[PDB]
C-alpha cells in the first residue's frame, strides 16, 4: 500500500503528504515515465530506449534519427516509436525542439497506449499549467511551440480527432514547462527529459524532505528526513549551486511562484557563493555558459581546455567555494574523467569535497555520487586509505538516496569490497 497521498494545499494547488511516518531512505514511489526523449546534447551520444552511453550506436534505417545500443532496445523501442519514426522523417534535417518530441509521445501514449502507471496518483490532465500567471513573453513562446508540434505532427495527426478528447495544445505545452523532469544518467550527466505525472505532485523547496534519483528513465522517491504523518512532502526543483536570486528567477520564469522558505527570506549561504572578485567570477559566469553547452555535448577535451584556462589561469583565482568557480571545478573533474585523466581528475574532485559538504547538506544524491566518484578515483590510484573513507561516505549518502533499488548502489559495494579487501 501507498505510504503518500495527493491532498489539497491550502496556498500551493495539490501536493503529497506521508500517510505514515517516514525516515531517511525509505523508498516512497517508483515511476516509470508517462513520455520522455533524450535531450538534443546526447541524441546520438546515447541510446534513445536506456540512455547509456556508448562509443558506437545503431540507428533506425527508416527515421536515422532514432539511435540505439542494441538490437533489444531498438526493438523494444518500436512501439512508443513507431509513429514520431515517420515524423521525425520527414521533417529531416530539422529536429524538433526537445519539448516538441516529448509531447509527441505523450499524445501517441495516450491515444494508443493502455492506461500508465505514472499516472496512478495524478494524470496529464490533472497537471498544472499555471496558464493565469503566464507573461505575454512565454504565451508567445508557447504558440510557437504549437505551431512547431502542429508542423512536426503532420504526418500522423492532421485534426483534434487525432487528439485526445478536449486535447488544448497551448495547455499542454504549459504542462510541459513547468512539470519536465531532466533525466540524468548514473554520473548525474543530463541525459533526458520526462515526465512523470505522479511525481509531479511533489511542491519545491530550497531545503526538502525528499529527493528523486534515475535509473536510466526509471525514477525513485526516496525520504531523505524524518517525516510524520500527513507533513508534505517537498522535492528541490533546482540546481543546489544556485543563489537566491538565481532560485528566484528560475522559480518565477519556468514555475510562476515566489519562494517563502526560509532560506529565500534570508539569502542563505549566498555571501558564501559569491565570495572572491566579482569582476572574476563574472567573467566566469559568463564561460560557464559556453563550458556547461559543451559538456551537454559531450565534448570533454574542449570542456577541459576552457577549465584549465579558469583553474589554472595567470590572473586572478576564485576560491573553491565561489559557486562559479566549484562548477568549473566539477566540469574539470568529468572532463578527466572521460578522458582518462584520472591525476588531474582527482586534484579537482578532491578541491569539490568541503564545498560540496557545505551546499549539499543532509543527503544529496549529487553529493553522494560527486563522493563516490572521488573515492573511486583514489582507489585506482591505490590510496586504499583515503579511498575507504570517501567510499564509506558515499555508501552512508547514497543508501539514502539510491537504496538497493538502485543498480548503483551494487556497483558501490563491490568498490567497498575491492578496497577492504585491499586493506
Ligand atoms: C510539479 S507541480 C507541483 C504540484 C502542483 N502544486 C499541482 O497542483 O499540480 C509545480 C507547480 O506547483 C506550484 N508549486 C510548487 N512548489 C511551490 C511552492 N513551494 N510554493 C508555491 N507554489 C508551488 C507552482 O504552481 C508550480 O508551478
Ligand atoms: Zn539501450
Ligand atoms: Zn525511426
Ligand atoms: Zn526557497
Amino acid at each position: 500500500p501507498l505510504k503518500v497521498e495527493k491532498f489539497a494545499t491550502a496556498n500551493r494547488g495539490n501536493g503529497l503528504r506521508a500517510v505514515t511516518p517516514l525516515r531517511p531512505g525509505e523508498l516512497l514511489f517508483r515511476s516509470d515515465p508517462l513520455a520522455y526523449t533524450v535531450c538534443k546534447g546526447s541524441r546520438g551520444v546515447v541510446c534513445d530506449r536506456c540512455l547509456l552511453g556508448k562509443e558506437k550506436l545503431m540507428r533506425c534505417s527508416q527515421c536515422r534519427v532514432a539511435k540505439y545500443c542494441s538490437a533489444k532496445c531498438q526493438k523494444k523501442a518500436w512501439p512508443d516509436h513507431k509513429r514520431e519514426c515517420k515524423c521525425l522523417k520527414s521533417c529531416k534535417p530539422r529536429y524538433p525542439p526537445d519539448s516538441v518530441r516529448l509531447l509527441g509521445r505523450v499524445v501517441f501514449k495516450l491515444m494508443d497506449g493502455a492506461p500508465s502507471e505514472s499516472e496512478k496518483l495524478y494524470s496529464f490532465y490533472d497537471l498544472e499549467s499555471n496558464i493565469n500567471k503566464l507573461t505575454e513573453d512565454r504565451k508567445e513562446g508557447l504558440r510557437q511551440l504549437v505551431m512547431t508540434f502542429q508542423h512536426f505532427m503532420r504526418e500522423e495527426i492532421q485534426d483534434a480527432s487525432q487528439l485526445p478528447p478536449a486535447f488544448d495544445l497551448f495547455e499542454a505545452f504549459a504542462k510541459v514547462i513547468c512539470n519536465s523532469f531532466t533525466i540524468c544518467n548514473a554520473e548525474m550527466q543530463e541525459v533526458g527529459v520526462g515526465l512523470y505525472p505522479s511525481i509531479s505532485l511533489l511542491n519545491h523547496s530550497c531545503d526538502p524532505n525528499c529527493s528523486i534519483v534515475f535509473n536510466g528513465p526509471h525514477l525513485l522517491l526516496r525520504a531523505v528526513r524524518d517525516i510524520e504523518v500527513g507533513e508534505e512532502l517537498t522535492i528541490c526543483y533546482l540546481d543546489m549551486l544556485m543563489t537566491s536570486e538565481e532560485r528566484r528567477k528560475q522559480l518565477r520564469d519556468q514555475y510562476c511562484f515566489e519562494c517563502d522558505c526560509f532560506r529565500c527570506q534570508t539569502q542563505d549561504k549566498d555571501a558564501d557563493m559569491l565570495t572572491g572578485d566579482e569582476q572574476v567570477w563574472k567573467e566566469v559566469q559568463e564561460s560557464l555558459k559556453k563550458i556547461e553547452e559543451l559538456k551537454a555535448h559531450w565534448k570533454w577535451e574542449q570542456v577541459l581546455a576552457m577549465c584549465q584556462a579558469i583553474i589554472s589561469s595567470n590572473s586572478e583565482r576564485l576560491p573553491d567555494i565561489n559557486i562559479y568557480q566549484l562548477k568549473v571545478l566539477d566540469c574539470a573533474m568529468d572532463a578527466c574523467i572521460n578522458l582518462g585523466l584520472l591525476e588531474e581528475a582527482l586534484f579537482y574532485g578532491t578541491r569539490t569535497m568541503e564545498p560540496y559538504r557545505i551546499f549539499f547538506p543532509g543527503s544529496h544524491p549529487v553529493r553522494g555520487v560527486q563522493v563516490m566518484k572521488v573515492g573511486k578515483l583514489q582507489l585506482h590510484q591505490g590510496m586504499f586509505p583515503q579511498a575507504m573513507k570517501n567510499l564509506r561516505l558515499a555508501f552512508d549518502i547514497m543508501r539514502v538516496t539510491h537504496g538497493r533499488e538502485h543498480s548503483l548502489i551494487e556497483d558501490l559495494i563491490l568498490l567497498l569490497e575491492e578496497c577492504d579487501a585491499n586493506i
